[PDB]
Formats: structure tokens, C-alpha cells, sequence
């Protein structure tokens, strides 16, 4: 549980990825890419990219980052009341696409490290404080359906 004034300095925070969505989702992937290249593996659309140039001239890639924060960016919004966002993504990424917890915790890393390079001095602490306990709740909530799901 956020409390209120937790709540409102995420989605503040938040409004500063809406403004550019593309270009905050491109740099979470390829940050979360070239940090734990084994997360490649699970795309199958982007197993081919090799290089940091490579992922950054793909606009599909682009593309997907759009989806991955546009689907959180909705999470968020609901303030912890996500339960029925949140089964579908859970129980498709525990058994199609398998995708660890641990993975969920490198992407929450990721927007937090590309938010402190995008806006240096913006992203103050209680902010970075409210921003990873929203990370985390969700991630939890995805870690209750795993066990559910023995994953």
C-alpha cells in the first residue's frame, strides 16, 4: 500500500514518461538488454540484435516499449486496485513466455536507472522512494500469481 501522497508522486513522476512514451520505452529495453542480454533470448523478434546501435535504430523495438509502458502506465493508474489488469500478464508470461520474477525486477531497475538519465536533478528521492514501492507492489502481485501457478 502506496499511501496517498505516495500514489500522487508516482503518477507525477509518471507524466514525465507519457510525454515522450517511445523514447522512455526504447531506453528501458535497451538498458534492460544490454544489462541482462539472456532477456534477449526470450524475444524471438529481438534475438537478432547484437549491438546497442542495432537495438536503438530498431523501430521496432520502439514499438515495443510503447506496449510494455503503455500496459504499466495503465497498472499504475489503478493505485494498487490491478488485480484484473494483472492476471492476463501474469498467466501468459508464466507459461508462454516463462518469464522469471527476476526479469520483472531488472525492467523496475531499468525505468528507475532511465528516469535518473533522462531527468537528472528531476527525480527527486521521496519520488525514486514512491516510484519503486509502486515497482514493487506489482511485482509482488505478479509473484502471488507465480506461486499460485508454481512457477
Amino acid at each position: 500500500g502506496l499511501s496517498d501522497g505516495e500514489w500522487q508522486q508516482v503518477l507525477n513522476v509518471w507524466g514525465k514518461v507519457e510525454a515522450d512514451i517511445a523514447g522512455h520505452g526504447q531506453e528501458v529495453l535497451i538498458r534492460l538488454f544490454t544489462g541482462h542480454p539472456e532477456t534477449l533470448e526470450k524475444f524471438d523478434k529481438f534475438k537478432h540484435l547484437k549491438t546497442e546501435a542495432e537495438m536503438k535504430a530498431s523501430e521496432d523495438l520502439k514499438k515495443h516499449g510503447t506496449v510494455v509502458l503503455t500496459a504499466l502506465g495503465g497498472i499504475l493508474k489503478k493505485k494498487g486496485h490491478h488485480e484484473a489488469e494483472l492476471k492476463p500478464l501474469a498467466q501468459s508470461h508464466a507459461t508462454k513466455h516463462k518469464i522469471p520474477i527476476k526479469y520483472l525486477e531488472f525492467i523496475s531497475d531499468a525505468i528507475i536507472h532511465v528516469l535518473h538519465s533522462k531527468h537528472p536533478g528531476d527525480f527527486g528521492a521521496d519520488a525514486q522512494g514512491a516510484m519503486t514501492k509502486a515497482l514493487e507492489l506489482f511485482r509482488n502481485d505478479i509473484a502471488a500469481k507465480y506461486k499460485e501457478l508454481g512457477f
